[PDB]
């Protein structure tokens, strides 16, 4: 069909251990337009894909109350990559991160682009 010039790559996913901690990276490619919104999002199993943290036109960010202090994202408009810092890995908190990125286009158009989640696998 018709897709986007923007790929989004997730960097991370890895075997971490319970009390560990691990840096994620989105990896925006294709466009040299400034991306508008960047956010983690989380796939657990047995749950739906929740909101991790969002970081809105001016950095405006959001964080799950339950990852508050320990998650941490960053975003620079295209020098670096996001980064989600991730702290305290508890075992059950074994799923998929997922990237999304937001992009206000022209005028009134916005489109959600959504990456490879990649499972992080937390030994106990």
């Amino acid at each position: 069909g018709s897709g986007s010039q923007v790929q989004l790559v997730e960097s991370g996913g890895g075997l971490v251990q319970a009390g560990g901690s691990l840096r994620l990276s989105c990896a925006a490619s294709g466009s040299t337009f400034s991306l508008h919104l960047m956010g983690w999002y989380r796939q657990a199993p047995g749950k739906q894909r929740e909101v991790v943290a969002t970081s809105g036109s001016g950095g405006d960010t959001n964080y799950a109350d339950s990852v508050k202090g320990r998650f941490t994202i960053s975003r620079d408009n295209d020098k670096n990559t996001v980064d989600l810092q991730m702290n305290n890995l508890k075992p059950e908190d074994t799923a998929d991160y997922y990237c999304r990125a937001q992009q206000k286009i022209g005028r009134d158009t916005f489109r959600d682009y959504w990456g490879q989640g990649t499972q992080v696998t937390v030994s106990s």
